């Protein structure tokens, strides 16, 4: 609900993010550094995407799990592009963050560019995703809708986690650590 | 996308806006003071209308228009409630304004608690909006959707207008003028 919250937001994703297409759905997909990028795990990304409405061969693909195979939900991906992401790893935390008030960023056609504040965020751990038992998982309360998978959790000067479910009145993110890509 | 604007956006829609349900749509409503709210002329809203899901009946409605009768595609009505509307008048211009940065802010079933940065605003003036010659029409430009018309526009220190129209990457809003609300 912080004014430079918001402004760290927008700036953010004008400079990083962008609107993916798989063959499982559209996402918000956030650029991290080079030609890496993030999306929730269930975008499943194949060998190319379409990405702000052009084909983008993907030359590599990591779903992340934690050191005893568990789920994390999250896709990182290597695009066949010439242009560098803005490197934003310094603002990624270093381990599962809490905040008093945090906005959640959506970019698809359904969503267009549109900011939720979502107040606190909650880490809150372990979630079974629909059969999958997940981890690192941040939690927070709002009016959710389908199609923001997956908005980016910010605060300011933070890149929280990237939104991967949320039902009813219940969001939840993977917390985006910066080991990741280190 | 300037943060002030966003912290007065907020601030104004938890305190005065709330979702609302016509005969014609769902939309979001900002209070403005005492029991006057405002909507889009095209809700069209009836003698009772559904406010957070609730029942209220409509005391007075006006359709507004310019001296020359001029459609300005808003409706102020109000409403039979005992909680009284934060008074946000002096938060209103005294002409259409225009600025470089603002805030859109929807609450809708649709879009829940968005707001979407629409960049500056300019006093575009006369529309023809569905055969409707209109004025005071105040316009941005942004990536449109449907649903989003009531949309409250603010930037800091500004309720500048109510969302009524827009396409494709053009959108616009009746200029919310204080002296609307005198009396």
């Amino acid at each position: 609900m912080k004014g430079p919250a918001f402004e760290f937001a927008v700036a953010m994703m004008k400079r990083n993010a962008s609107t993916v297409k798989t063959e499982y759905g559209e996402f918000t997909m956030l650029g991290i550094y080079d030609r890496w990028a993030v999306l929730p795990r269930h975008a499943k990304p194949g060998p190319t995407i379409l990405m702000n409405d052009q084909e983008v061969d993907v030359v590599d693909a990591k779903e992340l799990v934690d050191k005893d195979g568990t789920n994390l939900e999250l896709t990182l991906l290597k695009l066949n592009r010439n242009e560098k992401f803005r490197d934003i790893r310094g603002f990624l935390t270093r381990e599962e963050a809490e905040v008093n008030e945090a906005v959640l960023a959506i970019n698809t056609s359904k969503f267009p560019n549109m900011y939720i504040p979502v107040g606190q965020v909650t880490d809150y751990g372990f979630l079974n995703l629909g059969g999958t038992p997940t981890k690192r998982m941040l939690m927070y309360n709002f009016p959710t809708r389908a199609g923001q998978c997956g908005g980016v959790l910010m605060s300011t000067g933070k890149v929280l986690g990237i939104h991967v479910g949320g039902n009813g009145h219940q969001g939840f993110s993977a917390a985006l650590l910066r080991h990741y890509f280190n």
